[PDB]
């Protein structure tokens, strides 16, 4: 997260860290046994880390649970990043409390102008590299489809939306991939892609979760 603030320990209780020896992506806990992330975060051997703030220090509220199955969206296209969404089943149910909790799925899509919260452990600089150890947060609005398509001609599908600031300075960045975009208490987006981080006229692009609720629910109900 570039240009954000320190969330505060366990203030984003649905945020998870995907770990393969090191943090490599975020995700969101949608129930006691399932996490949703980006398909471009797929790899074998994932451990899901819940209840984290400092990812390099054991602080007492963590739960470390291995993944038992990963399901990449059937129509994911790695070249365009269309359908950039993945489900991860945990080997055992998480223990839900005030610091580890699930985030609701949306019943309706959020409209442009809605303010959302984006969070992650990604890079905090637009030029250079500095990775924080504690969770960072950014408040950002959903941008109009027109402004999003104008920023990225020929690249935005109906399964994507832009959020952030056209003037730059504030954005998600490398290492935030797969993490949540939460608006009015519902998961509306997944950190997907962009052109660099926090550059003028290049806002972040996010997977539009409201298009995938049926697939998510049917998949969880049969796996
Ligand atoms: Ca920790």
């Amino acid at each position: 997260i570039v240009g954000g603030y320190t969330c505060g320990a366990n203030t984003v209780p649905y945020q998870v860290s995907l770990n393969s020896g090191y943090h490599f992506c975020g995700g969101s806990l949608i129930n006691s046994q399932w996490v949703v992330s980006a398909a471009h975060c797929y790899k074998s051997g994932i451990q899901v880390r819940l209840g984290e703030d400092n990812i390099n220090v054991v602080e007492g509220n963590e739960q470390f649970i291995s993944a038992s199955k990963s399901i990449v969206h059937p129509s994911y296209n790695s070249n365009t990043l269309n359908n950039d969404i993945m489900l991860i089943k945990l080997k055992s149910a998480a223990s839900l409390n005030s610091r580890v909790a699930s985030i609701s799925l949306p019943t309706s899509c959020a409209s442009a102008g809605t303010q959302c919260l984006i969070s992650g452990w990604g890079n905090t600089k637009s030029s250079g590299t500095s990775y924080p150890d504690v969770l960072k947060c950014l408040k950002a609005p959903i941008l109009s489809d027109s402004s999003c398509k104008s920023a990225y001609p020929g690249q935005i599908t109906s399964n994507m939306f832009c959020a952030g600031y056209l003037e730059g300075g504030k954005d998600s960045c490398q290492g935030d991939s797969g993490g949540p975009v939460v608006c009015s208490g519902k998961l509306q987006g997944i950190v997907s892609w962009g052109s660099g981080c926090a550059q003028k006229n290049k806002p972040g692009v996010y997977t539009k979760v409201c298009n995938y609720v049926s697939w998510i629910k049917q998949t969880i109900a049969s796996n």
